[PDB]
């Protein structure tokens, strides 16, 4: 079997991406952030405290036939921007374009951070992360790939995100006709839970290409490219009036500038990322000081190749029995 669905920006500056995920019987369709870095598949709900639900659609279990509570089963998650979520579980079928799957371990929110109840536009996540990750209690629960994984025609998921358009989410199968070039494999570790990578290096626009290994996580659920200090700083040396801010939590430039693109190594292959994707808008609304796409990762304790470098490529994450990672320019 295969799926395929349309991932979509959640915004003009792409925050974040959604994508539509059918569950239960009848079908409730609710928009989901598919999440590389994450494996839990929680949605808002008819159990969600009311005064933390405003806009999102929600589901409601009793309203489909194929719900099952999971008996005494709870989930609780905390996220690298310091958002949460926690509440019970039921199984239910779970589709994505076209691609079912039938017992997904579905988890209700009881309660969500204000982040959550802010972005009306998230009905929730679909984690896919390696299962280890998964917060159920006490019975850990699979992700929707993992359960689908055995069914489809290939192991493997494709992440084609794009830039300020919609892009698309691959399960079963590798669109060849959605790439240029070939796509180059490279090496991937599970023992965090993670898509975890070595990058071979970066280039900052047209300047000379420095080997230095990077290692990283592909994650989709991430907005942007959280890189080693003494990286984002060559990065940001390359702009007229570009500075850390202590103030604004990151690295701003003037929103007057053309940026310099940011290429990153892939084995013997090159993503370049152009520099229009590194322009996440004003700090502030109307203000002209803008908030740069790629940050440090010192506070995080990891680096991360979001959705600035993902969208830049044709991603593979192929789930075959010793897991490894594809990008392909597109
Ligand atoms: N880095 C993050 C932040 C929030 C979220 F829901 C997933 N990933």
């Amino acid at each position: 079997s295969t799926g395929s669905a349309t991932t979509t920006p959640i915004d003009s500056l792409d925050d974040a991406y959604i994508t539509p995920v059918q569950i239960g019987t009848p079908a409730q369709t609710l928009n989901l952030d598919f999440d590389t870095g994450s494996s839990d598949l929680w949605v808002f709900s008819s159990e969600t405290t009311a005064s933390e639900v405003d806009g999102q659609t929600i589901y409601t279990p009793s309203k489909s036939t194929t719900a099952k509570l999971l008996s005494g089963a709870t989930w609780s998650i905390s996220y690298g921007d310091g958002s949460s979520s926690s509440g019970d579980v039921y199984t239910d079928t779970v589709s994505v374009g076209g691609l079912t799957v039938t017992g997904q371990a579905v988890e209700s929110a009881k309660k969500v951070s204000s982040s959550f109840t802010e972005d009306s536009t998230i009905d929730g996540l679909l984690g896919l992360a390696f299962s280890t990750l998964n917060t159920v209690s006490p019975t850990q629960q699979k992700t929707f790939f993992d359960n689908a994984k055995a069914s489809l025609d290939s192991p493997v998921f494709t992440a084609d995100l794009g830039y300020h358009a919609p892009g698309t989410y691959n399960f079963g199968f590798i669109d060849t006709t959605a790439y240029t070039g070939s796509i180059t494999y490279t090496a991937v570790s599970t023992k965090q839970g993670f898509w975890e990578w070595t990058s071979t290096g970066y280039a900052v626009g047209s300047g000379t290409f420095k080997s230095t290994s990077i290692d990283g996580i592909a994650d989709t659920g991430t907005t942007l490219l959280y890189l080693p200090a003494t990286v984002v700083s060559a990065y940001w040396a390359q702009v007229s009036g570009a500075k850390s801010s202590s103030s604004v939590g990151g690295y701003v430039f003037p929103c007057s500038a053309t940026l310099p693109s940011f290429t990153f190594g892939v084995g013997s292959a090159r993503i370049v990322i152009p520099g229009d994707y590194i322009d996440f808008g004003p700090i502030s609304t109307g203000s002209s000081s803008c908030f740069g796409g790629i940050q440090s990762s010192a506070g995080i304790g990891i680096n991360i190749f979001g959705d600035v470098a993902l969208k830049a490529a044709f991603v593979v994450f192929n789930g075959a029995t010793t897991p490894t990672l594809g990008f392909a320019s597109k």
